[PDB]
């Protein structure tokens, strides 16, 4: 789902961008984290691009334990299965990625417009533009946020232990045992004092304990 | 000169394993020693301007950047361009010394890189198209990602200083008084309370939020 810290979970998907025709395809990858974003342009969906952009993304953000993505045949294939072995990175199917998507082609709307380009980027300029687009997202605050996304990533808040919360489980009742390590507006990631185990649940589930 | 994002120095470097992507453009950050390359057909503006661009979005914005006098760097189009982005630039000689000599050091190590890891996926010759973007970028993580020789610190650990925070900023809370208490660290907030940490005697506490305000 989430990480607690960067180069934990990192989620991946494709999207097409006409702006960016002929080569539309997208590869945008986003740390859960810290929401800093990679994204690298491609001709076709593969699973060679794919490849190419986790090792692009890699020597941007450094190397995660683990990506999420869908279920497509780029991040499936056995030649994807067994590159992501090779680097030791695990890998799940099943969003912050579709968040990342938004912004990043607001962006570049924004910037291709900005440029007096309506319609499709030149080709030659494309690549400048991604980059700019990428620079924004990552080196520029998020809205309301305090911190960069580049600045999270690097200099991250990671709560070694968390004030103790209880939580609305099933019986409608609340449970102490909990204690909350990150408090978000949509979701809060509670451990259990006695597994240490870690769970993400909605914010109206959970409540300070005392 | 010291601290990153001050001086960069840029040129670019023929890398015949690279073909027909043979030119290599090659930015080194000369306080952190962090490198950026991407790949071209010909030494254009164009080429430049990804290039720069590419790197900025990878490494932040420079104050300014150090080449040679190639047409490329000194267009009008690329004149306009670092002026749009506020970035300073200096031309010199090719190869000369206060403005070349780093990125010279860093194309070398670069393409040892490059060498190392194409015939280590038993590329002898020309690196197959599809795969150059990927070696490339396996480059660049190990060139920035590893200590260089004997250095302690990555040229990412320099860039970027990297390390994990464990509280939130320094607040004070209303007590029981009327009295504004320092010594406290704020560590998440919900449903109307902080939880704030006593950096004196490590208490752990659940305050209204109308009761902590941020410390100067």
């Amino acid at each position: 789902p989430r990480g607690l810290g960067p180069l934990q979970i990192w989620q991946t998907d494709f999207t097409l961008e006409p702006r960016m025709a002929p080569r539309s395809w997208l590869a945008v990858t986003v740390d859960t984290a810290s929401s800093a974003i990679v994204v690298t342009q491609h001709g076709r969906v593969t699973s060679v691009a794919v490849q190419h952009h986790w090792a692009t993304a890699i020597a941007v953000l450094g190397r995660p334990k683990a990506i999420k993505t869908d279920n497509g045949d780029a991040f499936t294939s056995k030649s994807t299965r067994e590159w992501l072995a090779r680097w030791g990175i695990a890998h799940t199917t099943g969003a912050m990625v579709c968040r990342a998507n938004r912004l990043l082609k607001d962006k570049i709307r924004v910037l291709a417009e900005g440029d007096g380009f309506m319609k499709r980027i030149p080709t030659s300029k494309q690549g400048e533009l991604l980059a700019k687009a990428m620079y924004a997202l990552n080196h520029k605050e998020r809205g309301e946020n305090t911190k960069t996304p580049i600045q999270k990533h690097w200099r991250p808040t990671v709560l070694t232990e968390g004030p103790p919360v209880k939580i609305r489980i099933e019986t409608g009742e609340w449970e102490k045992g909990w204690n909350v390590l990150v408090w978000g507006r949509g979701y809060a990631a509670v451990k259990n004092r006695d597994t240490d185990k870690v769970i993400w649940v909605p914010s109206r589930k959970v409540k300070p304990d005392i």
